[PDB]
């Protein structure tokens, strides 16, 4: 019954992917950001300049107040609000209704994005990182516990405005080609994984693999960029600069601040390298890799001039909180969050990226010794 969930996600480039949900009785319809990088279900519940609608608890006969406040600080933005529960449904999802925790946002700071068309956030990660603490059951745990929906979901994020699929409760084989490759979920808080090797244009970055996961590596549909720890980011930017030195760019471009533009249809894709991330596999000493094309980490953006050029932002940036495999990394692929088996699956997506001499790929097996040394402690 998964065909009803294909193409149930929408978005704008760099403003997140959202799914339509309803809360309350009678149903109030809201667009909810799909975020595997957090664990709180939260919606606008008070007027805001960027909100076109919001949750009105007074109009819901099933609303229950929890008489507890809550605040969430993300890497970008923060909000505070009041906790409660209400009935929730996903129109283009499973045909069920769950009573779920809902944080009603009353104040926020650089959280809602002007023109993104979503009004709330659906944190799909685990209770351990829920606010105010791990006793607030996340939505997906409530869904699995109150229905027969199997304990997994999959995300097909399609690039540039944008669309995709969230298959709730299973895997839809028409959304990917080739084999699924699985990496263990290292610990159930974020969707934490272990990166064991990094290559740029086939050259190993030759860093101690601990650097790749200092202090963690997560799969996060709620973050746009590939974010890398300082030492790793510097190494990768140096390698990407050298591969593209045929042309030179402002240093503000390499920091994500300024665009780069080219005459429409003349983007020099071939001078930007491919990035290969090797992930811990399912059997001893075995890994696999996902290969990222520049069409993923050069994010297309609106024209800042009176021209019809093709303009891009560098979508790799620095982090002080570990590696973040953001939406730009996920866009090539079908990503299976197999919570039941504590693993994350990767396969080439049906909406894969098209370079003309190169292709995004998921390839294995590879042999990698001492993979467990790559995890940070
Ligand atoms: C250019 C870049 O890419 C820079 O960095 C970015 C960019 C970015 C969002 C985040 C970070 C962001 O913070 N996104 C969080 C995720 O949940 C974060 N996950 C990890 C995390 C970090 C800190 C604390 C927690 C707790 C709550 C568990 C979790 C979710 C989120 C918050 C606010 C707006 C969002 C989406 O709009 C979606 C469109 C993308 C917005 O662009």
């Amino acid at each position: 019954s998964f065909v009803e969930m294909v193409d149930n996600l929408r978005g704008k480039s760099g403003q997140g992917y959202y799914v339509e949900m309803t809360v309350g009785s009678p149903p109030q319809t809201l667009n909810i950001l799909v975020d595997t990088g957090s664990s709180n279900f939260a919606v606008g519940a008070a007027p805001h300049p960027f909100l076109h609608r919001y949750y009105q608890r007074q109009l819901s006969s099933t609303y229950r107040d929890l008489r507890k406040g809550v605040y969430v600080p993300y890497t970008q933005g923060k909000w505070e609000g009041e906790l409660g529960t209400d009935l929730v449904s996903i129109p283009h999802g499973p045909n069920v209704t769950v009573r779920a925790n809902i944080a009603a946002i009353t104040e926020s700071d650089k959280f809602f994005i002007n023109g993104s068309n979503w009004e709330g956030i659906l944190g799909l990660a685990y209770a351990e990182i829920a606010r105010p603490d791990d006793s607030l059951e996340p939505f997906f745990d409530s869904l699995v516990k109150q229905t027969h929906v199997p304990n997994l979901f999959s995300l097909q994020l399609c690039g540039a405005s944008v669309g995709g699929s969230m298959i709730i409760g299973g895997i839809d084989h028409s959304l990917y080609t080739g084999s699924l490759w699985y990496t263990p979920i290292r610990r159930e808080w974020y969707y934490e994984v272990i990166i064991v090797r990094v290559e740029i244009n086939g050259q190993d970055l030759k860093m101690d693999c601990k650097e790749y996961n200092y202090d963690k590596s997560i799969v996060d549909s709620g973050t746009t960029n590939l974010r890398l720890p300082k030492k790793v980011f510097e190494a990768a930017v140096k390698s990407i600069k050298a591969a593209s030195s045929t042309e030179k760019f402002p240093d503000g471009f390499w920091l994500g601040e300024q665009l780069v533009c080219w005459q429409a249809g003349t983007t020099p894709w071939n001078i930007f390298p491919v990035i290969s991330l090797y992930l811990m596999g399912e059997v001893t000493n075995q890994s696999f890799r996902i290969t990222i094309l520049p069409q993923q980490y050069l994010r297309p953006v609106e024209d800042v001039a009176t021209s019809q050029d093709d303009c891009y932002k560098f979508a790799i940036s620095q982090s002080s909180t570990g590696t973040v495999m953001g939406a730009v990394i996920m866009e090539g692929f079908y990503v299976v969050f197999d919570r039941a088996r504590k693993r994350i699956g990767f396969a080439v997506s049906a909406c894969h990226v098209h370079d003309e001499f190169r292709t995004a790929a998921v390839e294995g097996p590879f042999v990698t010794l001492d993979m467990e040394d790559c995890g940070y402690n």
